[PDB]
């Protein structure tokens, strides 16, 4: 079956953040976002999907709507469709997120 | 912004596995499954939804289709639509899973 150790899949790119697909689903994106310090997924609105950022490792500043919060390990932030959202690693350490998007964009 | 510390949401039902919705998304179920030893999510089939189990804490024996594997902490298992799936906490410790089902069944 498709069963993986998420952290072991994480690959950080010095040039820019990386999105590492965990599973290939026709109904969602179940990815890892590997952000080195200073890297980020720019804030954007995706009207066709809901996204949930879950911090697996490290921390990122997650923005949903007009709010930002520190998404520390173990925390999940919900970015429902229409809400501008993004994550930025402002820390001095890598940050790894489990990012789920439904439906598949 | 809806941001939650997943572990802090865990609650256990002694009579049966506790299903604790993390977020109410129209696009997916993003739930926590709190399984005390011996508890389980009986085998189920979502003809039109994919489900991904991610072991936040503890371990469960995850069944997806014709296979069963130990879903240890940090591991995620993918149950594509149609595949019978379930999780059983056969350990002597509680298990907490982040379970995503998309779309909502
Ligand atoms: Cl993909
Ligand atoms: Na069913």
């Amino acid at each position: 079956m498709e069963i993986k150790d998420l952290k072991r899949l994480a690959r950080y790119n010095p040039e820019k953040m990386a999105k590492i697909p965990v599973f290939q689903s026709e109904r969602m994106l179940y990815d890892l976002y590997a952000l080195l310090p200073g890297q980020a997924q720019k804030v954007h609105v995706h009207e066709g999907s809901d996204k949930v950022y879950y911090a697996l490792e490290g921390e990122v500043v997650v923005r949903v709507g007009e709010e930002e919060a520190l998404l520390a390990p173990g925390m999940a932030a919900f970015a429902p469709a229409g809400a501008p959202h993004g994550v930025r690693n402002e820390s001095a350490s890598p940050a790894l997120l489990l990012v789920v998007t439904a439906p598949r964009p």
